[PDB]
């Protein structure tokens, strides 16, 4: 592939280059020279030359890496304090400041869980459940894996219980991990899978009244039915692992599966895209897209079992920094956190800078005022985000995993003073681009192919259209235990079908349209993509959220609008008023925007009640989950089309 590179190639297929980088050099040299922490925290390159050795199993590059940085720290997550109120009552509270473990403590505990499991009798090639969030106990279970060679299967906390038991009857775990917050749920899963013969609790503080009574609520209902399994705390299972003998190495082979991530289609089924060893060891040896090394302080705020939370998490341990938690799955201490933490690195998804935008405008809305302008304000407020809410030491910074507005974009770069990277990638093909610029590695051959229902050409003018289809090395091997299906997504010359329409810019140089399957053709031969709409109209002070909907036996669109808080409160007292106000923002928005008439909803329904991953609205990527969508408002739309 070195042999199809032509003088059109580009160079940011591999290099990021301008005049600034010279000066974001600087700037991360300014960062670095008032602060202690940053200091300590930049890659030890004869770590990174141990780990890259040719030829080292997974497990071994996994112990270079957590042996080789140390006592350095490697996770931090909020303190807690137990809180034993008059009544004798005790709860767990989280305190305002965070605490670390180390690289080498991360090791010890994986070292002690696979040791207590295989006393426990769990063995190389088992299959076990984890369901929880994203947090320290969780990257423990997820390392102790690679160490006793289980294959890891992180459930989705919002997928219906039909489908995650059909999941584990697949899977046959031997173990099912969960943290106490989903315990009710696990305790179900484990009831109607047999095969379980451990139960495994983490993120569990058994002082706390609730936290104890979860756990003989656990051991009541198993030992009710009659089931012979060890419940057992991960925190004990550490203890008691210390002193056991040390499970036996784990099998070798670059192809043994080590991770499942479940992944849905338009049909709503999931499908576990098989993560083997050689392909978990890339998310452990390449952090996706470095603009340039800085000392990396990152955020985790995205659950285990999506891509993107792994991409933060193994991409800040790969070169020696320390990755920070967020407190809470909801995001609702999202900004108390990240105010603490002060990263200098921020992997966002859309619907979270869509939530920093709405703060700013929060704020902004509050702090009107007649002697300076609103953009004299904002950029005041800007500042104080930047430097209070984020903590001023933000160097890099980029969002992926859906679609993110032009204006979100330029709105990220003033707020952070930073370049937003555009980071486009699937569990299924890992990294593909950067800035619309594919990444060669890992890509090795793309195309585009026409979608002629969707209107979609290669020979579309001013840019060439269609599914963007790729070859790459570090494409899945499939869908476990779906051969048919995984042939299904490969074409007759073996590329991969992404499912997303794309225009080709240039020589490798790509700008995303929208999924196959979001694109809308109205009544009169138009063709609408959606999620850009969605993109667009969020933008709008008065909207929180958006789902836009159309028929193509109609010539427009309509759409679901979640109002801000803020939105819904000052019109409280006048309901009959919110709406054409919504109305004419939608009009404005499409306006600056530059959509056409077409792409301007004529109709919506007021709803108060936000998506959440938790209803199954929402993908635990925060994206819309249109099939459950249309499942929950399609009836009220399609009456809003009919009067
Ligand atoms: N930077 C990105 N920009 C636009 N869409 C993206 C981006 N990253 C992922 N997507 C979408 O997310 C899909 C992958 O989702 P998943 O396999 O569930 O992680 C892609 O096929 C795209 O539709
Ligand atoms: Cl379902
Ligand atoms: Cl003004």
């Amino acid at each position: 592939q070195g042999m199809t590179e032509t003088i059109s190639t580009p160079a940011a297929t591999t290099t990021p280059d301008l005049a600034d980088q010279q000066e974001l050099e600087r700037r991360v040299a300014q960062v670095v020279s008032n602060d202690p922490q940053l200091q300590a925290l930049l890659p030890d390159d004869a770590v990174s030359g141990a780990v890259n050795e040719p030829g080292l199993t997974l497990i071994e590059l996994i112990r270079r890496l957590l042996e080789g940085y140390g006592d350095r720290p490697a996770l931090g997550q909020r303190a807690v304090e137990l809180v034993t109120d008059e009544h004798g009552a005790t709860t767990v509270a989280l305190k305002t400041e965070f605490v670390t473990t180390s690289y080498r403590e991360l090791w010890n505990r994986a070292e002690a869980i696979a040791a207590a499991w295989y006393a426990q009798g769990i063995r190389d090639g088992d299959f076990v459940a984890q369901l929880g969030f994203t947090s320290t106990d969780f990257a423990s279970l997820d390392v102790a894996g690679l160490r006793l060679g289980t294959v890891s299967v992180p459930l989705q906390t919002g997928a219906s219980v039909q489908q995650r038991n059909a999941i584990l009857e697949e899977t046959q775990p031997t173990v099912f991990a969960a943290s106490v917050e989903y315990l009710e749920a696990a305790v179900d899963s484990v009831l109607a899978t047999p095969s379980v013969q451990l139960l495994s609790v983490f993120d569990y503080h058994p002082e706390a009244d609730a936290h104890r009574a979860a756990l003989s609520a656990v051991r009541d209902r198993l030992e009710t039915a009659g089931r012979t399994i060890t419940i057992d705390s991960l925190g004990d299972a550490i203890a008691r692992g210390r002193e056991l003998p040390a499970a036996p190495q784990p099998s070798e082979d670059p192809d043994a599966l080590r991770l499942l991530i479940y992944t849905s289609g338009s049909t709503g089924t999931p499908k576990g895209a098989m993560y083997p060893q050689w392909l978990v060891a890339n998310l452990w040896q390449k952090k996706w897209l470095t603009t340039t090394v800085i000392p990396s302080v990152g955020v985790n705020f995205m659950p285990m079992s999506h891509l993107a939370g792994r991409l933060t998490l193994m991409g800040t341990l790969s070169g020696g920094g320390t990755a920070y938690y967020i407190a809470s799955s909801d995001l609702s201490t999202f900004f108390e956190d990240i105010a603490l933490i002060r990263p200098t690195e921020v992997l966002f998804v859309p619907r979270v800078v869509e939530m920093v935008f709405q703060r700013y405008q929060a704020e902004l809305d509050r702090s009107l005022a007649p002697g300076e302008s609103n953009a004299e304000i904002a950029e005041k407020i800007k500042v104080r985000i930047r430097e209070e809410d984020f903590g001023g030491r933000v160097l890099n910074a980029g969002s992926g995993s859906a679609p993110l507005s032009p204006e979100m974009n330029d709105f990220m770069e003033s707020l952070l003073q930073v370049a937003m990277l555009d980071g486009y990638g699937s569990t299924e093909a890992g990294a593909v681009w950067r800035d619309g610029v594919l990444q060669r590695p890992p890509v090795t051959e793309y195309k585009l192919v026409d979608v002629p229902e969707l209107g979609y050409f290669t020979t579309d003018s001013p840019h060439p259209r269609g599914e963007l289809r790729i070859k790459s090395e570090t494409m899945f091997p499939g869908y476990y235990k779906r051969p048919e299906t995984t042939a299904d997504v490969f074409d007759e010359d073996g590329f991969y079908m992404t499912g997303d329409v794309v225009a080709e810019l240039g020589p490798d140089h790509l700008k995303y349209l929208d999924r196959v399957k979001n694109v809308l053709k109205l009544a009169q031969g138009e063709f609408v993509a959606v999620s850009k709409l969605e993109a667009a109209y969020t933008g709008s002070p008065l909207v929180r959220q958006i789902f836009v909907y159309g028929n193509s036996e109609r010539s427009y669109l309509l759409a679901v609008v979640v109002p801000t808080p803020e939105a819904l409160e000052r019109y409280a007292d006048s309901p009959d008023a919110l709406k054409p106000l919504i109305q004419d923002s939608l009009q404005q928005v499409a306006k600056g925007a530059e959509l056409q008439s077409y792409e301007i909803p004529r109709d919506f329904i007021v709803e108060t009640v936000p998506f959440t991953v938790e209803s199954g609205l929402l993908s635990d990527a925060r994206k819309l989950l249109r099939p459950k969508l249309k499942e929950h408002y399609g009836e009220r739309l399609e009456a809003l089309y009919a009067d």
